[PDB]
């Protein structure tokens, strides 16, 4: 019932966890995880009425009302200390929206062991946010799906100090340089090389930003 993207997210969900899945997609991830004996129970948060009702019905269809609660609430409003959530997944959103949800519920995160985050974009700004709020990345994965590329960041409480290069490329991804990582950044290099092809020729400052981006990529791929 889940895609390769969410299956990859799933693989970081610690055995025995109590899970909060934020904006859960039809509750398929938590349903799947409980059905395979991987977690004890879950909360699926949904902020809109449609996705809320679909998550409620899927959980009911699967007979898992005793193990998965579905709550109508925005982001981290879906849980409280008393829920004993140990893992939170937040997947399928832009990275700055992930940061906004983490920021608004920042006061509840101290007793969560692990966050698994799959930003659709702005991964760099999410890594800055994490670092500035007392979180460290402890694993990263990257996949391709229908011709697009998705990063997954695994995070636990603690300090990190990222280089500009780790901010942009990922401290784990830039070390592995997997075949999928190469396709993503190579494709991004050619996009940049094409755009810098357009804009000419004066206004150096402007072309410069694109030039530095291209070298950064060349360096991390060497």
């Amino acid at each position: 019932m889940i895609s390769k993207r969410l299956e990859l997210v799933a693989s970081f969900v610690s055995q025995g966890a109590i899970l909060l899945d934020v904006g859960s997609d039809h509750a398929y991830l938590p349903i799947e995880l409980v059905e395979r004996g991987q977690i004890k129970s879950a909360i699926a948060g949904e902020v809109v009425e449609g996705p809320y009702q679909s998550a409620v019905k899927n959980v009911e269809a699967h007979g898992l009302k005793e193990k998965i609660q579905v709550r109508l609430a925005n982001g981290l409003a879906a849980f409280e200390e008393t829920d004993q959530v140990s893992v939170i997944t937040i997947a399928g959103m832009g990275g700055r929206l992930i940061a906004r949800i983490l920021e608004e519920g920042l006061g509840k995160l101290a007793n969560v062991e692990r966050l698994i985050l799959q930003p659709n974009n702005r991964e760099d700004d999410l890594r800055i946010w994490l670092q500035d709020h007392g979180f460290q990345i402890v694993a990263e994965s990257i996949l391709e799906e229908a011709g697009k590329f998705y990063e997954i960041l695994v995070v636990e409480a603690g300090q990190m100090k990222l280089s500009a290069s780790d901010v942009r490329f990922g401290p784990f991804l830039s070390k592995e340089v997997s075949p999928v990582f190469v396709q993503k950044w190579q494709k991004e290099a050619e996009k940049l090389e094409f755009a810098l092809g357009q804009i000419p020729e004066k206004n150096l400052e402007e072309r410069q930003v694109l030039v530095d981006k291209i070298q950064a990529i060349k360096e991390v791929l060497h």
